[PDB]
This record gives C-alpha cells, structure tokens and sequence, in this order.
C-alpha cells in the first residue's frame, strides 16, 4: 500500500528537477538518482526492447561493462550538424543534456553571475573549448588576425589560439606591490596600433597562479564595448570563487564579455576532459553551440549531473564556504611557516584562489635548491604545489617565454604556490604544511 | 598454494599485452581485465593513499558514482599542451592511453592497412578531428583557403571544413550506371584552376551510404602526391570493411594519404564522441596530436580498451566475418523483398556496407508516400532505414544542397537505404524486412 | 514521443510477472531487470526518503557498496515469527520473496514434477534444509527416534539427520551389474523390526556419484504409504534431470512423498548457500517454513530471481538440453578413451548426471596409482573429477563407513568419476580428456 | 616509477591484516578493499583461467549481475563436512571466512567481551543460530528435555528452543521500579524441581525491549556453573553496548556461559540473515560449528568484512560513541516531551539501548487510543517506534502470552518504546519527536 505511495516521493522530486530545472537544494538519495538515470537511458532507442537496426550508427555495444559504466547511454549528444538539437534517436540522451546544462545555469548564478543568459556543456577541455570560441568568430569578423591577450604561463590557453589559427598579440602585465596585473594601457595602444578591424578578440583570465591575480575585467569590458571587440574571458577554474565570478558580473554591467569558459573538472570534481561555454547574449552562445561539427560525447554531462543532483546547490554552497576557510586556513599556516623562514607571504590580495610564498632564501644558483625543493614535495606526496624559480625559458608553438610560470620576464624573487581550490581539506593543509616544512629544512 | 599460482596465469596475460602491444587473440575473461584496471587506477596520484593536494586539478571527486563508474580514472589524457605526453600526476592514465592507441594501431592493421605508422584516440567526435586535421594543416600551409571535396551528403564532414575555418570546393559525383563516384576529371580541373598553392588539401570519404560508394582513393592519392597536395580520408566508418581498408592501402602505396580519419562508435561498438586519426608518416600524425590544446577525456579510450580486450582481435575478426555475411544475406533478402514490388536493389558493387532500394513505385507528388514511408519505419520501430527522395534542398552552413542525401542534385529516383554494419544480427534484418514488407503495402 | 511508449513495454513484462507469477519465456533484458529490482527496493521502509527510524533493526546500512551490490535490499525476508510472512517495514523484500518462490514452482513444475503443491527457497543449502525437514517432523511423531536411510557417501545429507538429532540407520545398497540400487527388502524389514512409530521418515536420494543411482522412489513411496511413514526425498541436485524429477513425480503418483529438497546453485548457477523445500501437501511444506525462527537472508532468493528472470524458461530448457547432449559426448568420449587403456566405462543407465570409469589396470595395491591419479587430475586445474579406490575407511559423526565414497562396502574396482551438470560445456569435456589422458600415460 | 611504489602501499595494508588478522583502526579506502577482494576471488578454482569443470558443484554463474555482485565469490565458505574446513576447490572463499571471523573476534574484544575465546559467521540469523546452540547441545545432554527461560517477548529467540525440539520453560520477570529482570530464585527453583539432568541449557538474554532489561547474567553463571548447566546467551543487538558486553565478561568471569550470539546486521549495519556464535570453550565453539552440515552462504560474511573494513576500530568506535550520545538525546527529549502530556519517562537505568514514555493518559479501554498511536506513526513513517496496551494476549508456538510485547503477565501502564541503536541521526530524534507530538496531539 505505502509500496507504490513510496514511488510518488520519487517522483515529486523528478518532476521538480524537470518542470524547474534548477538544482534540487539538497542533494538526492543515489536510489532516486539512479532511478532517474534508468529512466532516461530506456528512452533511448537502442534500449528498445525488439528494435531492429540496419543503420552504422545503432549504438550498438560489444561490452557489458562499458554500457553499464554508461548507464546504458550510448548514442552521445547533439544531432550530425548541430549539437544543441535533440536527437531523434536518443530522446533520453537529449534530455540528459537539456537537463545538464540547465543545471549548471542555475549554478552558474548563484555561483555570482545572476545575469548569465545562456551556457552548454562541451565534451572537450577548456583550450579546446576556448578554440571553438575562435573559430566562431572567425565567420563573424573576416578581417581579424590578431587576439591580444594579457599575459598567463598556461599552455593550454595560449595554444587555443595558435590552433585556432590566429596570433596571439601578448600583452605584458605590470607590477604592482606584488602582484602582476592588467596592463591597460598596453592593451588599448595595441588595439589602435592594430585596429578594431585586425581584432578577432581580446582574451583575458580570471582564475589563475598568484602573483598574477584576475585581469582587470571592468576596464576591459569598457574597451571592448567602446571599439566594438569581442571579449571572451578564460575563467578555466573560477566559477568556485565570488570575487571571480562577481568580477565578470561586473564586466557584463559596464561593458561587454561575449563568453566566459569554465572547467568542469576544476569546478566541479569530476573528471577531466569536459567544459562550459558562457554567455549574456542567448545567440551567440548558441552560434558557437552550433559552429561544432558532430555527436559529441555524454559522459563529460552526465558526470555534472550525477554530481551536482547528489550534491544539490546546498551540498555546492557548502562546498564553497570551505573553499574560503580553507583559503584564510592555508594563508595563515603559510604566513607562520615562511615567518619561521624569514620568507613571507607574497601580498597578493585580488587572487582569492592561489597563493604565493617566498624562495629568496633559497640559493638556486649554486646549489640548484629552488629547483630541488621541486621535485622533493612531488616524490614526498604533495602535489599542486608549484615551485616557480627565476629565468625560465620555454617555447610554445613557436613563441618563446622568458620567466615562464611567473606570468612575466623578471619577476623579482622565485616562489611557490599552493591553492585553495574546491574539496580540498584541512588534512591536505596540515600534510603540505608538514611536509613544505621537511622539506625547507633538507634545503637550507 | 595454487592460489599465489593462480594469479600469475593472469599475470602472464598483462604482461603479454605490455610487452607487445597487440590484442589478445581470444578476448580476456571480466576478472583479467578489472584486475588490470584496477592496477591501472591504483598508479594514478589522485588515487595514492595519503596523498595530499594543494592544487586546482587535483582530481578530486565529489561523487563515488562517478568514481567507480570511470574506474578511478580521473585525470584524463595528456599534459597542459602536449595530448600525447605522459601526465607526471596520472602514471596509470598515461599507460592506459599509450596500450589503447596500440591496441587501435594492431586493429587497424589486422583490418587491412599493415603499413599504417602511427594513430591516437582523440576524444572528439570524428567531425571535430577531420576539422583539427585542417587547423593543423592550416599552419603548414599558409596560402591556403580551399578545401577540394567530392561531395558526400553528411552535415557533420561537410561542417567540419567550415569550422576549421576554410572554404568546400564541392566536387559533384559523376553517374556511372547506379553508382555515384569520383569526378576525377573535375578534381584535377580545380587542384589547376585554383593552384596547389590555394588547395589546404583534397577531402575524400571511403564508407557512405549507397548509391555513392567509396572514392577513387588510388587515384586521387596519386593526384595529390603530384601537385603535392595534402590528402584527408573521411573513414568514418571504414574500419569494418575490407574493401574500404584495402582502398585506403592502396591509396598509401600508389600515392599520397596523409591522414585517415574513423569513428570509435561505428567501429567497435562503443558510446559515441570519440574517434581516432591515423596516417603513414609518424611525424605527421604526432603534429596533428600536438596540435590538440590541453587535456582531453580519458572515457572514449577506457571503452575502446575495455571493448577490444574482452574481444581479442578473433573477437574482431569473428564480428567483421558476420557483416559480410549479414550483407549477403541483407542483400538477398531485398532482392525477394524488392522484385515482389517491381522495386530493384540498385547496382551498387563498390559500396560494400550500404545497399539501396528503389521507390520508383511511390507516387511522392500525388499522395507524399516516400516521405510517408519514412516515418512509418520509424515509429514501427526500425533505425538506421533512411529514405531518400527527390527533391531535397538542405543549406548547411550557408551552402544550399539541391538533392540532398543523394549526394547529387538529380538522382534517377527515390530509394530506401539500409547497411550491414558490425554488430547487426539475423533478427535485425528479418524484422527489418518483415516490417518494411508491411510499410510497403500500407503505401502502394 | 518514443521515449514515454517505451517505458509502458518494460511495464508490460513486469505486470506480467505479477500477474501470473510464471517465468517469462525469453529472457529479460538486463534493463528491464534492474528497472522491475529499483521499483521493489524502494518500498522498502529503509529505502524511504522521509522515514526516521527509533529501532534496533532499522535495516542501516554502514558502506555504500554493501548497500548497492545487494540492490538495497537490506530487511532480509520474512517476520521473527514466520519467513512465509509479509515484512510490514519491507513490502519490496516480501514481494521479492513471493515472487522468487513462485517463479520456482514454476521451473519445477517445467523441470518434471508438474504436480508440485508448494514450495519455498530457504537460505540455508541442502544439508540444514534437509535438518530443517527432520525437526519439523520431530514435533509430529513424539515417538521417533531413527530415520531409514538407504547409504549414499555425501558427508552433508548424512549429517543431517544427526544435525536434526536423530539416529540413521543406514541401508546398504544392492550391486545389480554395475549399478548400485536400492534394497528394497532390507528397507521394510528395518520397518518391521524396528517399527513404524519410532521411524521419523525415510530418506531417499535422486542425484548421486555413479555407479550410485537414484533410489527406487516408487517403490519407497509405495512402503511409505503402507506403514504410513514420512518419506523425504534428497534432490539436491536432481532438478536439471529429466529423470529424476519424473521419478519424484512417479514416486508422488503411486505412493507418498512428504518433501523433497533441491540445492539453488547446483541447479541454477548461482552461489552457494541457498535451497529449495518442495512437496505435494501444501498444509504440510507451510509448517516447515513456519518452523523456521527468525528472519532470513535475502541474497539467495535474489541470485535465482535474477537468474531465472535473465535465462527464462526458454534458457533454462537450452542448458537442460545442452547438458543431455554433453552427458552423450562425454559418456562416448570416455568410452573411447578407456579402450585405449584396456579400462571401461561402467554400466550405469539409471543415473543420468554421473559417469564411472573403471581403473582396475592401476596397481593402488603395490603403489598409489589411483591415488595418485586423482591428485595429478587436480593439478592439472581438472576440478570435479573424483577418484575412487577400494576399501576406504571414513567416520563421520562416529559412524564408520567402508568403502567410503562407493556408497557399498565392496565395490568390484576402483573408479573415477565425471559428470555433466548444467552449464558444462564442451571444452570442460574435450580438456578434461586430453588432460585425464596425459595422466593416464603418466601414472603408467 | 611513482607508480609501482603505489601499489607498494596497499599491499602493505593487506600484508598487515593477514599476518594479525585485526581490524584497521583507519578505514580502508574502497580501492584498498576492492583490490583485496578481487585477488581473493581469482584464487577460487571457479575463477581459474585455464580449469576446466566435470563435477557438480563447480560455482558456474549464469548471470553477469549475480556474478558480479559477490566479486565473483560463487562457491560459498566450508565442505559438505564442515564449515571451518578449507574449500579445495576455492581457496580464496576459505581465506574470506577465516579472515571474518578473525574481525568479528577482534570486535568482540573491542566492544567489550575481552575474554572470548572464539567464535564463528554464520550465515543464518540469530534465532536458527541458537538453534544451532541447541542441536548441539542435544548430544551433549540426551537426558536433557527442558531449557529455562527468562521470559522476553520476542518470536524468534523463543522458537529457536522449539525449533531445536526443545520444551522451554518459561520464568516470568519481577518488577523492581519500573524495570523487569530477572527472577533468580524462581530460576534456582526450577532447576531444583525439574533436575539438572532434564535442563539442556538455562537460556538468557541481554539486549530487550525496555522496561525490560539485561538479565542477570552474573547471577545466572554462577547458578549454571553450580549445577553443571550450560548457559547460552541471547545477545541479538548487545554488540554496540558496552553495557551488556560488559554483563557478559561478568558472567564469564565469575560464572558459566556457554555461548553468546549476535546478530550481523543489528550489530554492523549489513543485510538481515547472519550471525555470530562466541564462547570461551574453545572446543565447544568448534563443536557448534562442525554440528553444521553442508556448505554455506559466503554472502554475510562478505558484508561485514567489507563493512569493518570500510570502518576500521575507529569508525565503529565513533558509531559505538553517536549511539551512546544519541540515547541521551532521545531520552532528555522524551523526558520533554512526556511531561507536557503528563506522561514520563519510566525509569529503565539498567537497559542501555531502549527506552519506554508512559502512556498511562490514554483511554485504550474507552477508545483504542494506544492501538491508534501506533498505526498513527506508522503512518507517518516513523519506524521501530513500538506501543504496548495493557492485556496483549499472543499464542506462539501453542503457548500462550498474557500482556504480549511487555515481558510480563501485568504491567502497570501502557507504554510507547524507541531505541538508539547503532547508526542512528539527530535528525531520526528530532523527526519522531516532531512526529510523535503531532500523534499525540490528534489522538487526544
Ligand atoms: C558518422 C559520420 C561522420 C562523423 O560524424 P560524427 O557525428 O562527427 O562522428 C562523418 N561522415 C560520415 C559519412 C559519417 O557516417
Ligand atoms: C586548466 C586551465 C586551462 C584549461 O586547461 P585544459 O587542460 O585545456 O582544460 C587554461 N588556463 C588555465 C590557467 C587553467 O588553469
Ligand atoms: C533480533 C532478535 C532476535 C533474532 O531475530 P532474527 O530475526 O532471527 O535474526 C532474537 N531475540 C531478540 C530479542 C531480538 O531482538
Ligand atoms: C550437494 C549435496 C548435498 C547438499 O550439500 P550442501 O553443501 O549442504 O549444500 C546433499 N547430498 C548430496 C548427495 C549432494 O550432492
């Protein structure tokens, strides 16, 4: 009796999740998740019981492990040409990513941008996702060549405009205290040395390694709003920060960002390999929706939505709230222990993520030391913890970075960076703090 | 006693698959395989007891379903640029990855290409790795602008030039009796009335539905080792087919190919989304990898890796065995089928997958009964039919198809298609013919 | 849409299953499946999302993985007071448990006793249900002191009657050619001398090592009857034989047969652990069950509820089939392979499941050769082949048995045993007699 | 590499349970554990690669899912002989249960029984378990007719002393205060009168429904030791307190017990169906286990050793502490909430686990008011809350109760029970109180 009334409490909240589309407050149970899920799959024509196929792409499976591990999802997202078009023969698998990307909107807002108009999950890293960004714009402004874009020692994000087939027209960032920060003045004399015309976009970055903190955002937007430029915005992991996500809040207000683009494995624990492309203007957004050629896969989707229906916005806001303390956490722990070192903390409050620590201590030069504490966290167990010591040169499709990794060709002294990134917990600090200090003690 | 014993029978067996990077043979039993990825997993940072992370990519995961359901693989493929390099933090992904490409290569081979060099999974579909074939040539060849391709009606290789950014010079097929081929006349004819210069390279497709049947490969290879052209293959899903593999073989040895490019799915019966890009000259296709900005999902590999293991290349051997014989029998079955209606199979010989049927006898003006046969397939239950009538006009990207999905603007009549893929059993085709009987007499 | 009217085809098989409470005759799909398990696990009160629980026995789970490997399925089966009984705070357990017996009878009835009344899966294997029967039978005859048991060598149906607390009077059997078989006479003279009040019952056994045969049931049902004395038959792994089963019905027919008992994993394929009380008196298989204290395990009665739902009754008859054919070949291929050896296969036309094979050619008198055999079959990964020298000596529970595992107390000659159960397959017949010959020629 | 030094690790976790064959104190992660288990598995001959089977009992699985939801365990723990026997065929299921049943003993110790000798999983649930008790002692004792029994309203425990073949003799309880216990001179009375000969065992009983408590089972060994009884104790759900662990290292201490058994699930938050028989003879516990015939259920088993594996010593520690804590809560807010309905708490000091609020308020005589409170909650899906009216009568077995579910023939008022036991939240508290108030508020 209380048997098929106990399916109805199941029910209500799958009706929410549909007729609303934003993420349930607190996380579901797995039993009404995984109910959900076999629901969806069985909507998908491949997992009719006595379907015929005599197509090449049935969605035929070989191994029963792979089509359980995908909940027997198999045909992928999108239709041949567009990506964002419900699949005739994958009802469930549409839905899925209608669902998905409608989940991640309502996250995206209360993570700090609650004017974003539009957004979609794309099965490809965030440079790749970034390129699909260009080659949009491509079709849209003929003329252009160039995509100026403030400095940052990340490989990924510069190549996504080399594959795109554009030059990067890098833009030096300025010392200021300690931190390395917009040049604005550099990035309007190129604009007018160049012209608007020659401009595919300017590409700046939110979330990134201290001592760089986020671009100037604002004055940016007011650039690009006044000569007409487009601006896409690399905010890779910063969905999990309020001063990241206010800052292109605030762009949007005053001027124009065109799109920004979000990690989905850096913002929401899942794995690598998946992204979220951004925007105010709905259109748009669905142009570089449309601009992608093919099926793409489910999986990058489904992993969002199981985590995010588990966690519900609750179990996000909660994880975000430790992020923060996690952060004042690890600065303190890192002003005690470079105090104790006569390093200090470099002071490098626009980035609320990542932070910076002195290596002036440490004698690169004659004995390799900056360079030695490197490898030494790496096999001691600690990973993330960046050592980053003077005079680094790397070439990069072509382009050669002196002081790569410090965002800048001189920087004044090696350091080292360590994160407070999403999920992290305190053991992680207290290990790293533990074992930094092992460390500097075997070097100095 | 025989139970420390019993594991080194396992053993033997992943040793063998490392030392050698061919498939097994006989596919492997579930507990060799989870054994082994398992141990995979266990190699990977993320997953080290007592580790400790500072970091904004540490692969952490929020949701143990997602977890388990990945295997523990969280950090996906490849380096910061580099795809193809071995990520310090995921020692067990990077293996993974480095057996499954050889895995692929080995298939590849037993397949009917042993000269092929060199191939790597990329987690795209295979629309969005023909188009980063072009973005990497777009490098090599700064001159060009066009892309020369005989025409082939799919939304997705079309779109994918047009997302690289460049411009389809679209070569009509020429009749020849049922079959629709390569205009080798009117290949040449553009390669001089454009120049080499302006050609990024010539685009042609093996596997396709019937009345088209695969490219002059031989010839075109030829062409284009002349006039020093880049060669693009369209393998879409070719892999399964002898005579498509041995055309691609051909190609090599005669001439020039420089990429081949197939689906995963529509190979090996796995999820969609990913697709693999391979060629003869191994510095090529490493430029091509490279090319790829950032990390890429490690789920398409996993499958492919988890399918071909439980197969062994018998396993392989035996599914390929059964679609030429389903081909035959599919074959047949429409002869009866089409000679009971005054319908024909078309002549189609050199197309070796698809096959079609006529529909002379609908009257499409009158009472739209072609049209009408289409969704009646569809709702009775039968995929991968397609109906083609006279008469199509589709723009994609701009460009307007007259005729679409007969890969020509006046095919003789309308037709019915159906193929013998992999995977497809008896029951498909008898109650693919069983419900196409019943359509037909609902209409005629 | 597609997606919706696809669900109502999953339904309509499960209603079916409600309704009639018959196997289906094809297999489920494994979606199907997990789709009809989810809807009964969450009726139950564990499974809730609003309960609060204020008991001892709140069906909490601790690890995830406990959880979801048994489907959620936490409360077990019954009440503290009967197993037959609905749990109030589990209604999907209950209704799992009804459904499993039902589906049972079903096979048991289609396996060849079509006249079954009752019957009920009990978590407990053969032996303690067998115990189980025994003190069920306690309470109904206060003057019985001794069960008649004609001998069969298996250490679990034997201990049972001593488990039960009662005293075996073991009867020998008759050599009749190869066969041994019933004896008849000394049966009902052990009833007369020791008189029918203070006999519990008789216990029989179908399925048993050749050259053992099923016990003369008929006859035994016939005596039963006569002195009015219980009679429960040991089927433990007879409901895969044809034979067997219609000589229970046989017996049931002319004479009395109060239970019969079945083993679930020699059937069925599935774990150890679980079994199957069945009989013609309805009344009377209810009071065994109600004998039964406390609540019981579920997991056995989930493994054959999958099985069975998976194979259907169409699998199951396939591996009934299979296995006839297999005993043909392996008798043939044994035939063969003991000419060759100057040894021969014994005579044993009444036991369908279990072959012998002399080894009167191996000296075990002047040098363990027999013995020796059966140890070097067992290295060589031969499982279930079982050696039989002359005149061994084994005591059970204090009473001694010559001729242990001969079932006599003088066999003609040493033996080896083989026998085709349900899921063998040729491969275990064509490996076993290379291997079984390999050690023939090395012994010799 | 960093690599092969990781599985270094987890080795080293298993190294260390097979050498002591304790509990972790830190919980595993699930890849420690899961990698475990699958080494386990491969060692059983079922899992062999190269085997080949011609036996009946060769652990063939069917189905995929069953297969794979016991890690490929199929053949169940012990020999037809006995169930502390190694498996030949399936070394790796032997080594489970020895590695269990070590746990188990390990937290025997922990929670309180210092001094157990041994003890044993088996995979029956606690009342056959102590039948099994019984059916051995049966032998020991063939004089012997009768088992005293303090008097505990609870079906199972007493169908066990019926189901073994017993007579029980029923002592009635003497009300001290509010509580029930034990009344020794009336157990000393029937020794005397029936004659130690005729007594198979005095049958006692820890863990119970307030107002009863734990019996006396000081007193109780003492008496059993001076007439040479033996004495088993029911201690179904007294793992998780110290209390009644504590009263049973008493009785051993300065008396005699036989036995103690427990419940799997009660005690560790696994499925219904097993259970753990201890003692300090360690002969005797040999004898309980080797009275079983046949093979057995692994399934149980499994469950708790992942789940102490999961935990370690500290985690269930930790649950141990939250049970203790959320008594006090439960009950503080049950004093709260009798006393604005003039109700109150009775006084039940002696018993740790179950608590009991009058319900003297109540007209049941007038109107089923106390009958309608319990239904009411059930309704609300409070779960294990129990209400007690006056005069219950309840036949089991054909004896009759009078004031059913109260331990005792006339008790003082009508009463509504909720306990802390293991696993349970603030939230359970809070929802019942919350929930009960509104119930309260209606019936009134
Ligand atoms: C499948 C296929 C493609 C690739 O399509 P995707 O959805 O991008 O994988 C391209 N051309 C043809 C003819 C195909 O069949
Ligand atoms: C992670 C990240 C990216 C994107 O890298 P992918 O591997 O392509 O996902 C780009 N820039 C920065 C600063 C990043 O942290
Ligand atoms: C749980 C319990 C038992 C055992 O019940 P089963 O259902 O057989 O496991 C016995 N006595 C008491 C007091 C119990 O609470
Ligand atoms: C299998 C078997 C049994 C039952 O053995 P269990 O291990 O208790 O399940 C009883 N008698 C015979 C002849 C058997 O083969």
């Amino acid at each position: 009796r209380q048997g098929c009334e106990a399916r109805r409490s199941h029910e209500h909240l799958i009706r929410l999740l549909l007729e609303k589309g934003k993420c349930p407050e607190n996380g579901w149970d797995e039993s009404t998740l995984e109910l959900f899920l076999h629901e969806l799959a069985i909507m998908d024509s491949n997992n009719f019981l006595g379907n015929c196929g005599v197509g090449e792409r049935e969605g035929r499976v070989a191994s029963a492990l792979v089509a359980r591990r995908h909940y027997r999802f198999i045909h992928g997202i999108g239709r041949s040409g567009d990506i964002s078009a419900v699949q005739p023969k994958a009802a469930g698998s549409s839905l899925l990513n209608k669902i998905t990307n409608s989940l991640v909107l309502d996250i995206i807002k209360l993570a700090g941008v609650h004017t974003v108009a539009n957004c979609f999950v794309v099965p490809m890293a965030t440079g790749m996702s970034l390129t699909l960004c260009f080659l949009t714009l491509r079709h849209k402004r003929p003329k252009a060549k160039y995509i100026i874009w403030p400095r940052i020692d990340q490989k990924s994000c510069f190549k996504s405009m080399i594959t795109a087939g554009f030059e990067p027209v890098v833009i030096e960032n300025v010392l200021e205290g300690d931190e390395l920060r917009t040049d604005l003045k550099a990035v309007e004399a190129k604009v007018q040395e160049l012209g608007p015309d020659c401009i595919l976009c300017i590409h700046s970055t939110t979330s990134c390694f201290a001592p760089r903190v986020p671009d100037r955002l604002e004055e940016l937007a007011v650039i690009c709003a006044n000569y007409d430029i487009p601006h896409i915005v690399n905010n890779a992991y910063g969905v999990q920060s309020s001063k990241c996500m206010h800052l292109i809040q605030q762009g949007a207000r005053v001027g124009r960002i065109d799109a920004f683009v979000q990690s989905l494995d850096k913002n929401f624990m899942v794995p690598v390999g998946g992204a979220i492309i951004a925007g105010f203007n709905d259109s748009f957004i669905q142009e570089i929706s449309k601009m992608y050629p093919g099926r793409a896969s489910a999986s990058p989707s489904l992993d969002v939505l199981i985590s995010l229906l588990s966690l519900g916005s609750n179990g996000y806001k909660k994880l975000l709230k430790e992020r923060k303390e996690m952060f004042s956490y690890l600065s303190n722990q890192i002003k005690k222990l470079s105090e104790a070192y006569n390093e200090r903390l470099l002071h490098t409050p626009h980035n609320p993520i990542s932070l910076a620590m002195t290596l002036k201590t440490l004698d690169e030069h004659r004995d390799k030391a900056v360079t030695q504490l490197g490898s030494m966290l790496f096999t001691r167990q600690v990973s993330g913890a960046r050592v980053v010591p003077l005079g680094s040169m790397q070439t990069v499709s072509g382009y050669t970075f002196r002081g790569f990794m410090s965002h800048t060709n001189n920087y004044p002294c090696a350091y080292l960076n360590a994160a407070s990134a999403i999920g992290m917990k305190m053991q992680d600090v207290d290990l790293f703090i533990k074992r930094l200090d092992r460390c500097l003690k075997a070097v100095r």
